[PDB]
């Protein structure tokens, strides 16, 4: 049964993270559905392990995505550094395990900040939600990431630089638009 809205709220700014792990489908790999959720309940338990060590906020999102917000319900004014360190740890921790055949978890990781709606969402049950600006940019930060790398950006670079090591990833010139730019946070200063 498709969710349906029951109440939501316009947050001025929060950060919000995306992460997956790319081409574990039985299309993509032949591994069985079943061994393909006992791996990955592994790594989301790692992650779910993170969230709670940050005290950070988990958004159960359907599909295979892992979702994580910080500065909303509750705002904090470090939301983006907080969200930073847990991205840094997400991926620094998945670097140490392997899939079965002892390659690098293919993880991809985007997080972006600023304007998102929040609220219960439900069909039988419920659950809190966050959309809206942000997670939208945070998906496609994701979705265009290089694998193990951490893609944000230019909002995202302009709060960190000061504190954290990011380098430039790339560019486009959208005319008439804009120029789009993203960047790789590497690492805390």
């Amino acid at each position: 049964e498709p969710e349906r809205n029951i109440i939501a709220d316009k947050y001025d700014e929060a950060s919000v993270l995306f992460a997956d792990i790319v081409g574990f489908t039985e299309r993509a790999s032949s591994t069985a559905p079943a061994d393909l959720v006992r791996f990955l309940d592994r790594l989301y338990s790692a992650f779910d392990e993170l969230v709670d060590q940050h005290g950070l906020e988990k958004i159960k999102v359907s599909g295979d995505s892992y979702m994580v917000v910080s500065g909303v319900p509750r705002p904090r004014p470090d939301h983006t550094q907080a969200l930073a360190d847990f991205a840094l740890d997400m991926t620094n921790v998945a670097a140490q395990l392997k899939d079965p055949r002892g390659n690098p978890v293919p993880l991809r990781v985007g997080l972006a900040t600023g304007p998102v709606v929040a609220g219960v969402v439900g069909s039988r049950r419920f659950r809190y939600d966050v959309w809206g600006d942000a997670v939208n940019v945070a998906s496609r930060m994701e979705s265009t990431d290089s694998v193990g790398q951490i893609q944000v950006p230019d909002e995202v670079y302009e709060r960190l630089k000061d504190d954290f090591v990011l380098r430039e990833r790339g560019h486009i010139n959208v005319k008439g638009k804009g120029v789009m730019r993203t960047w790789y946070l590497i690492g805390r200063k």
